[PDB]
């Protein structure tokens, strides 16, 4: 059903990287794959994700560059399912980078902080069945 160095769960198929990338270039490789950032839907999917991290920071497809929290397949955000750290998201300036932060990604805890966009962090592809 998934092909070769993706993981079946419940209607879906995962790639986990095991390299870093800045937030456009891992959206830009998953679409390149047909898939997308991954989208977190519920709990069990958040579980699932969170128990197969490779202990590190991981970005996801939410994002709100244009000012509001976006999922990159259209799921509602205000709506969805959201597991934030305490404090998050800030939109920290404090980093001197330039702007504040507009990609979220997963700590290794499954749970979630926005940051640097150009960050290179491990990602999630997600495509459907
Ligand atoms: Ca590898
Ligand atoms: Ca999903
Ligand atoms: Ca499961
Ligand atoms: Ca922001
Ligand atoms: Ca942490
Ligand atoms: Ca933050
Ligand atoms: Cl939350
Ligand atoms: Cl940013
Ligand atoms: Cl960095
Ligand atoms: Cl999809
Ligand atoms: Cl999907
Ligand atoms: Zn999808």
């Amino acid at each position: 059903s998934c092909p070769v160095n993706w993981v079946e769960h419940q209607d879906s198929c995962y790639w986990f990287s095991h390299s870093g990338m800045s937030w456009a270039e891992a959206e830009k490789y998953c679409q390149l794959k047909n898939a997308h950032l991954v989208v977190i839907n519920s709990r069990e999917e958040q579980n699932f994700v969170q128990k197969y991290l490779g202990s590190a920071y991981t970005w996801m497809g939410l994002s709100d560059p244009e000012g509001a929290w976006k999922w990159v397949d259209g799921t509602d955000y205000a709506t969805g399912f959201q597991n934030w750290k305490p404090g998050q998201p800030d939109d920290w300036q404090g980093h001197g980078l330039g702007g504040g932060e507009d990609c979220a990604h997963f700590h290794p805890d499954g749970r979630w902080n926005d940051d640097v966009c150009q960050r290179p962090y491990h990602w999630v592809c997600e495509a459907g069945l």
